[PDB]
């Protein structure tokens, strides 16, 4: 500071250390089709919030059955993308008009596609002065058989309903209908003239490939994986029918390693051939590959059903995430929610199978039905095993947005000191919960930065190094126990 | 391509006073505020970046890390906008080639001192050329780059690192005492900031 | 009215708006209900705050802030705190429930936190007296979305009522995360 | 690594020792004539499956 | 739980140097320990002794 | 047996080194396969393999 003038100073000074914050480790991505729904990524914390947002999916889509799984396992958080094959603007529409004939409003659906010609919107008056009722119907099946979509009680019972109470058209006030209507799952309100709409019922009119999958990158709009690699809280992605679709294992694992800071789950075909023949389809570090398929009870015939097992090991992974940490390996775990698998494997074929980085899900008699298998698809020897992968993105990421303090600072002593206190603490925190191995502090990592790592030439250029090494736990894949007679 | 300017980049909105709409406008009050600013709470030697800007509304452009790649390396200064932290400057060069004032915090630290120096020492002119005259010139400047030195301007360890004065009979000669010519030779090191953070993460002990 | 006339006239001889408050020296926290509707009075506000350093600036959401996905805070100052969501009370001319930002509910238990306990007390698990609900219930799976954004949010217990949940300051620096 | 932008950057070494593992060592070829059975060869692990 | 873990204050020739005095400046030197709420309370129960 | 061995230790080296081709020709590879192939034997002298 600079003193030109008498009196009296106050001045606060940087401290010696900043503490960093762990980052969220339990949230999935997926992707698939639905019959209702918007086409931005949404978050669910629930299946009701699902079934109540998008409805059920069609008979060409295994997106449903993949939530309730990821659900029925423990799992917390979903971002949801939908998938459509229609273009982004076939939209049903509709007016509201006022007492002499006049637009006053426009109503537009909550997504693409035909469902949207199924919504009805009613207007009626409300007891109060200058105020009126609005409500809003959807029904799943037939139109032909609705008798009176008007009355108190339709003859089929509508599938999704909302009501608004005490709306008016005074833009000033906290109940204009532009925004109470603002929170709906079915429709959208946009404002155009002065008045107030009369009473009756509307009807809205005038309604995939690995492109769709991929997603629109405009401005002001982003679908697919183009808007799921604008969220930073994802942390493993799934698409259920990867495998009908032709090339989207590969850009799932591209997109997984381009970001670098999420893990990708593959789930094997419905035929994979014989068992000497099988490889996994990519080579990556940021993938995992499980094998075979499940078995499910349908909720629309009561009948079993074949579906791929992703869903219910991504819920797996964010259980074990939630009560043991990301260090654990997530096998040796129950699957709930399913009835029986496709094949048994024995342990003659998993002989073959587990050394060529495929994961298998086995059933022991007095245990259940497991996850039998913790590696991933890399050839490497360094990233052999699943949780180390994972343990290393959570650091990483933690590091990378907790330390924009630093950036601009002097490059001397004191920021130095400053830097290496704040990670050390930070892996020492990670070393008291079993994430890293040794009976010391020694042993199980160091940080460097000074004059040991850093010349001249770094200080003249504007370059601050720092050096950090760690050692990861790693799991007990093979019990041995040896028994002699001898003392 | 002098070393006494700095360029900065994009326009400014801001809301004007007698239409109350948004209005375009170029930055330069803004950041000199900043300069006023950071020269108040940390001094000179403190890089005026990393500093969030008040009083606009939104920026022309915004402008990615693959830009500023190129826009970097060549002087110009960026003012961008990040998710969760605001809008900040972020760069501090000046447009000048010469690789020793490639900073700005230099160039302001050394203008500062060099005019401490100019006027606090016209009590030596016309005075004896001998060795009271020389002692007295070298304790000021001792002292004066000693309290630079501890309020974090200069850089290193011990007192040697930092800076040296000299004036005797090592920076004159007889010819210059015959001349009037008093000679004092002063060497300093500054401190730079960090650009770039690196972290270098293994599997190893 | 206008954001000038929030800013106020400064002349010799009178002061109004901010201007006329950057006068008072009890002052320790500032409020404007209406900072949504006015563009450009948030900025100003924090601005106020920051060039006095004497004061807190106390922030509500809006009406309307968009999907939970993509909430951010305004600013990224040290000396606000920013609350969600709005709260409904009796309107003393109709008699009916009415829409309204929690602002000066907030800023009543602040003071109340504040003589009861002291100033390192966090105003936080406290009650909301005089309001009848809230806009929006908020769960346990979206908070875990907000709190570690800086966002605070007011939740409802069954069996203990309506509570202030969260007590983060919008900054970014670590070392004045906490109010 | 190249860096011509202000920010953090975090980057990844390789370490001093990578791990061998051994390779199976019991599994067996049998050629002759059967009665029935596909040409490629094929795994089996008991003599039900054989006789299947 | 000791004044000397809570706060510092120093004044003296330890902040104040002779230029510091030749030109009218007195430096002291304050450190504080605030408190911090408890946002997670958390319970690890085992069997074990 | 000892051909057996030796035919398990080479098809265990071969399919596991395929890291190193196209790396730099320079100490720190040097160091890092030699702790490889150095730890694998120990291990196979443990197991009564190896001799002394």
């Amino acid at each position: 500071s600079e003193y030109q003038s008498p009196g009296v100073y106050v001045e606060e000074v940087q401290s010696g250390s900043k503490s960093v914050e762990g980052v969220s480790t339990s949230t999935a991505g997926f992707l698939g089709q639905t019959e209702r729904g918007p086409v931005e990524p949404r978050l669910v914390t629930n299946y009701a919030d699902f079934e109540r947002l998008y409805g059920a999916s069609p008979k060409s889509s295994d997106l449903d059955a993949a939530v309730d799984g990821f659900f029925k396992n423990g799992g917390s958080r979903c971002f949801i993308g939908r998938v459509s094959g229609a273009d982004i603007d076939d939209v049903a529409t509709g007016i509201l008009a006022d007492d002499e004939g006049n637009e006053i409003a426009e109503v537009e659906a909550n997504g693409p596609g035909q469902w949207g010609e199924s919504v009805a919107v009613i207007v009626e008056d409300s007891q109060y002065p200058n105020q009126f009722d609005i409500t809003v119907r959807y029904w799943s099946g037939d139109l032909e058989a609705v008798s009176k979509p008007h009355g108190d009680r339709p003859d089929p019972s509508p599938d999704v309903e909302e009501v608004y109470d005490g709306l008016s058209a005074d833009p000033e006030a906290s109940n204009f209908y532009e925004k109470q209507l603002e929170s709906s799952v079915l429709v959208d309100i946009e404002y155009k003239d002065d008045g107030t709409p009369v009473d009756g019922l509307t009807w809205l009119h005038r309604d995939v490939t690995l492109k769709d999958y991929e997603g629109v990158n405009k401005p002001g709009l982003r679908t697919g994986l183009a808007g799921f690699k604008a969220i930073d809280e994802i942390s493993m992605v799934c698409a259920p029918d990867e495998n009908d679709i032709d090339g989207l294992t590969d850009s799932i694992v591209a997109h997984c390693e381009n970001m670098g800071d999420r893990f990708a789950i593959l789930q094997s075909p419905q035929n994979p051939g014989p068992v000497s023949e099988m490889e996994t389809p990519v080579d990556s570090s940021y993938a995992a590959y499980y094998y075979p398929w499940v078995n499910v009870l349908d909720p629309v015939t009561n009948r079993e059903k074949l579906v791929p097992p992703g869903g219910h090991i991504a819920g797996i992974y964010s259980r074990t995430d939630q009560e043991h940490g990301v260090h654990k390996a997530p096998a040796n775990e129950t699957l709930r929610g399913i009835v029986g698998l496709q094949h048994n494997i024995t342990k003659g074929e998993q002989d073959v199978l587990n050394p060529k980085g495929i994961n298998c899900i086995r059933s022991f008699q007095g245990r259940g039905i497991r996850v039998w298998g913790a590696r991933t698809t890399s050839s490497d020897p360094e990233w052999k095993y699943l949780n180390v992968r994972r343990l290393f993105l959570f650091i990483e990421q933690s590091i990378q947005e907790g330390t924009q303090w630093a950036v601009f600072e002097p490059n001397e002593q004191d920021t130095w000191g400053r830097i290496r206190q704040s990670v050390t603490n930070f892996l020492r925190t990670v070393w008291r919960n079993g994430g890293l191995q040794g009976q010391s502090e020694d042993d199980a990592f160091y940080v460097k930065c000074g004059e040991e790592t850093m010349s001249e030439d770094d200080i003249d250029n504007g370059r601050l190094i720092v050096e950090i090494g760690v050692a990861p736990v790693k799991p007990a894949e093979f019990v041995i126990f040896r028994i002699s007679q001898d003392t």
